[PDB]
């Protein structure tokens, strides 16, 4: 069984993916998914985070786990769909189950990150947006259940275990 779940409520949302198509709760409700926050002009942790998410994607597929991946841009003023599409192509050849989202205001995503993921977003003068570095596991009921590091010793086996529990 899933131990010590977070049980965080998530608001209903509809954003735009890297193909310029609507995507959000409508698509995700009923699926197990993993979320992170990132931006394409990040000079530090976002590329390794994304590589880590790609490793998780590959491992989940190998285990025959049917899950979705979602990356929210925290720099929507710069990250349009074409930016996200070009960004993700470096890290994976599979986006059938990975949507990178944008299309909203910076204020919007700041509130969304605060209210749903208890994570501060703020864009300083140098443009290097402050945001959380966690991966979040969300269940079929649309609640956040687990948080893991996306950048430091990502616990791939723990995440896989938890996905297996949600699939049972």
């Amino acid at each position: 069984a899933l131990r010590k779940p977070l049980n965080w409520d998530l608001e209903t949302f509809q954003f735009t993916n890297q193909d310029g198509k609507p995507f959000g709760t409508k698509d995700l409700k009923g699926k197990v998914w993993v979320a992170d926050f990132m931006f394409t002009n990040c000079q530090t942790v976002c590329p390794p985070m994304t590589a880590n998410m790609a490793k998780l994607q590959k491992m989940a597929k190998e285990e025959k786990l049917d899950v979705q991946f979602v990356s929210f841009s925290v720099d929507p003023d710069l990250d349009k769909p074409e930016n996200l599409k070009a960004f993700i192509q470096k890290f994976t050849e599979d986006t059938s189950n990975w949507n990178l989202l944008t299309g909203y205001s910076l204020e919007d995503i700041t509130k969304f990150s605060k209210d749903n993921f208890q994570s501060l977003v703020d864009k300083p003068e140098n443009g290097q947006v402050i945001h959380g570095t966690s991966f979040y596991l969300i269940d079929q009921n649309g609640k956040v259940m687990k948080k893991y590091s996306g950048i430091s010793n990502t616990p791939y086996e723990d995440i896989i275990r938890d996905m297996k529990r949600l699939a049972e």
